[PDB]
């Protein structure tokens, strides 16, 4: 046999969404606390990361305001590329 996908299904709705099944197991929580979606969270997180390497410098506040899915929404999906690396903050 080989790999599923499936696992035990984490909380809330993310266990066979579309997207889920490239969701790490780091950005998976993340999601999942934030009851987010993957499609979602997949679409802002590639958004943030051209937008903030062709601005280069882009901090939280432009965060909440390029995706203002919300208000800590977009601050935990934002303070992880951050805290991560995967974008900066000026």
């Amino acid at each position: 046999g080989s790999n599923s996908g499936r696992r035990s299904a984490p909380p809330l709705n993310l266990t066979g969404l579309p997207g889920t099944e490239k969701l790490n197991e780091k950005e998976k929580e993340l999601c999942q606390v934030v009851r987010l979606v993957p499609g979602a969270y997949l679409e802002y997180k590639s958004a943030l990361l051209n937008e903030c390497h062709k601005q280069g410098g882009l901090r939280l506040a432009q965060a909440r305001a390029l995706i203002k899915i919300d208000v800590n929404k977009t601050r935990k999906i934002y303070d992880f590329l951050i805290r991560e690396g995967y974008i900066t903050k000026a």
